[PDB]
């Protein structure tokens, strides 16, 4: 049969990425035609070779891909960048999650930022753009959902046929709610609440509510990775990232609203001491929640630290 | 049957957009696919809902679309940018011009740089291209309504079929009139020529080549009206327009031929001053004659009298 | 017949084109529809109008820009430049070589980049990319010549097919070598035993083993015209070169290695000093050890000192 000749099947990566994409700090690349590989390659080893049939997830992935647009930095690389990091993230917490769990949450990391324009909710909103109307709230991140449900309903692009309804309903649910986590905006309650479960020994991961909001956070660490790359890489991508602030920007003003700083490239000067606030109000919390709760994710935080450090060193002009 | 069904129909846009597209200075915003919507719009309010048969239009604006370069600034954007402005004159001008006119003068702006690549005709002149052996002159100009003819010809497409002939063919002609129109180097003698019969009282709008030269007049205003929105989006297209001129300026030079000033990528410190030159000679001008003739039409130039002031304040260095 | 119709066929482009496109410093322009017509006018007049079924011709050309990708300086632009110089090295010395090493050296210079991802050798070793792991040395154009015969093998495409069997293989090999040589890596010692063979004397066309080496010398000469042209034009393309080469660099700081200072973006201003000694260590002979056997393409040398000079100039700052 089909599912006995991929039973058979290895999926191999060249020596260096076999060995190096265990690591938290791994960067996919530049060559995008290897990006569907590495994706399959982690669904093998943190799911099994027998969770998807390979001939149906190839024309998923191909079909995300080209929902994705060609912006500086919510782009196709971004999406297999965060799903390496919930890889890293699962397969050094392995008991912890199901068989379900790990199908959904790779996919839903793949899918987070489908059709993404490189704007913000916030400038949605002020331009007053139709999806605004239709989605009050996380705006972008409900069509984000809406899109992977639109590309699993095409013909031969349901990956989760298999499963029986109830189990189908399951992980639509865990990836929708892992999509609309993504939403940096909800993030900040998020950690609040789960510290202070943390602290009084309230938050039990046999809770669905409280499983809930642990994934949202590795979602948000997911999303963030950027800053738990090494120096040159978060460096680089730093420079991607502000390239859609500054477009953003430029339509604010557009609107005749002046940005905030951060989106405002005649303000570059203040870059640095902008990543300085960002590390010390969100990235670092994120990651120092995250260890807390999930000791093993601890070089996501040791790197985030590091990268806190080069920025300061910047601020001096060393 | 299908013109009732249209006859029923009312196209609407978000809020912001259906108070905001009345002003002159407008922006269409950063994203394409509402463009067309847009578009549609504006040719439901300024001629009908049962001037064109929806589904043609839509078909003719989509291949228009794709007939755009992705250049920085004769692209797709520009030519719904030049129509809006159209559209805005003939709201505020709305008992003058004909129902044939008013079709016209939409399509012909949405059609009017049709396969631009980003280059002047002085520089297809001087690299001897095969169409300025075909047009001896406005070479650009007779090329973008040779495509408009091209698209209208491909099957579904002519958005004009039940027009008798003799309005097909009054239709073409002013398509055609105000494309060649936009040729800035025929700008100048027709300002003057309208400026003399203003001034004597001769100007009749009721004689055909009068009426044909003040449409002109209007396509340049259209055309150039970058100049007459707020100063940040004025500031932010001027880039887009001196990216074109540098590129043409770096293939002069690759001709062995020393630009001019405006398109010499080495001389950026005489931008403001080649700004000055530009209102002074050819913006102000235009403008106050268009108010002059046209008396609603007053926004376009005060808009430019605000930008010329923001131009001197950046010489001064302030 | 079809043969017959082409015989008195006469493919002409514009007059500027026609008298410059002799020249040895000829720019094929920013217009990529007239590339393929400006290429097939090439094989027409070093070659002949049926050396080739014009459908057959076109179609490969269009299959091939196909297969070029959208980086800055290894795409299709750089494969009809390197197939003029070519053109210029065979018309000027036209006596010297065979129909079929015309037909070959012309197909193999538009084939010679084919799928370049604008990265070198030396990197995809280090990433360890699969191309690396299949071909141990000339990684990247053993792929060129790979994707050459994947072109010529598509229904319609073998442009070779009125060739016997002896004559197709024997192109295919003056196709492959012409590709190989185009590795840079082999040029150093290619050339030094040209030297050694024109100071000896022992350096003998008529010797196929001879006879490679000068091709694979010719092919070098042709890869690296940038340096021929005039000032404008070489100064410009070197933006392209070193854009792709500071985009290598940014990669291999990702990988954990520190690029070599020409792959550098933060040594800017070690570039005047790195083109000095690409001049002297690679272009300057190159083009001394080509006059040296073909005394016609002495122009490419007098060229590439004049572009020295100019480099001179900018490192005294002048
Ligand atoms: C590496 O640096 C960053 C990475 C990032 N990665 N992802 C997301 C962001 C980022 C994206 N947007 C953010 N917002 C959006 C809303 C904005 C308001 C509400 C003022 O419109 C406040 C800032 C914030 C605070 C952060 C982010 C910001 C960063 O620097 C500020
Ligand atoms: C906002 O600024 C401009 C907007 C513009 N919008 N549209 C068109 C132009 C523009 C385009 N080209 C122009 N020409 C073309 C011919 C050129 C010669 C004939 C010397 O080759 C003279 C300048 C001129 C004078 C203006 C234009 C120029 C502008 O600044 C000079
Ligand atoms: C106009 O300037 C150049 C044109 C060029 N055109 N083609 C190719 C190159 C070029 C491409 N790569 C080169 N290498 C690749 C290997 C690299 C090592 C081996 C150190 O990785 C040494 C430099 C070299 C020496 C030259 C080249 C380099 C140029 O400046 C250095
Ligand atoms: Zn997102
Ligand atoms: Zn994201
Ligand atoms: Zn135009
Ligand atoms: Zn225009
Ligand atoms: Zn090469
Ligand atoms: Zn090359």
């Amino acid at each position: 049969t089909s599912e006995e000749w991929q039973g058979l099947m290895q999926f191999t990566l060249p020596v260096r990425l076999c060995k190096e994409i265990e690591l938290f700090h791994f960067d996919i690349g530049p060559f995008e035609n290897m990006w569907p590989g590495i994706f399959v390659y982690m669904v093998h080893r943190s799911c099994g070779t027998s969770c998807f049939e390979l001939e149906k997830l190839c024309r998923f992935i191909m079909s995300v891909k080209k929902n994705y647009r060609r912006v500086p930095y919510h782009n196709w690389k971004h999406a297999v960048t965060v799903a390496h990091c919930m890889y890293a993230i699962l397969q050094n917490n392995h008991t912890l999650f199901t068989d379900l769990e790990r199908k959904g949450l790779l996919i839903a990391c793949l899918c987070h930022d489908l059709d993404h324009r490189g704007f913000s909710n916030s400038y949605l909103q002020k331009f007053d753009h139709p999806l605004a109307a239709l989605y009050s709230t996380s705006t972008m991140e409900q069509h984000h959902f809406s899109q992977t449900v639109s590309i699993l309903q095409l013909e031969g692009h349901n990956i989760f046929s298999t499963l029986s309804s109830s189990e189908y309903e399951q992980v639509l649910e865990i990836i929708r709610k892992a999509i609309i986590a993504t939403d940096l905006a909800l993030y900040f309650g998020n950690r609040k609440q789960l510290e202070e479960m943390y602290q009084t020994g309230s938050l039990n991961l046999n809770n669905q509510s409280h499983r809930d909001r642990v994934i949202g956070l590795m979602m948000t660490a997911c999303d963030l990775c950027s800053v738990t790359k090494l120096w040159p890489v978060t460096k680089l991508t730093a420079n991607d990232i502000y390239a859609e602030f500054w477009a953003e920007g430029d339509e604010m003003k557009k609107l005749g609203i002046q940005p905030i700083p951060m989106m405002d490239r005649d303000k570059k000067d203040e870059v640095p001491q902008g990543q300085l606030g960002f590390y010390n109000a969100v990235a670092i919390p994120c990651y120092t929640t995250l260890t807390q709760i999930l000791p093993p994710t601890e070089p996501l935080l040791k790197a985030c630290r590091d990268n806190l450090s080069q920025w300061e060193k910047v601020i001096r002009g060393e």
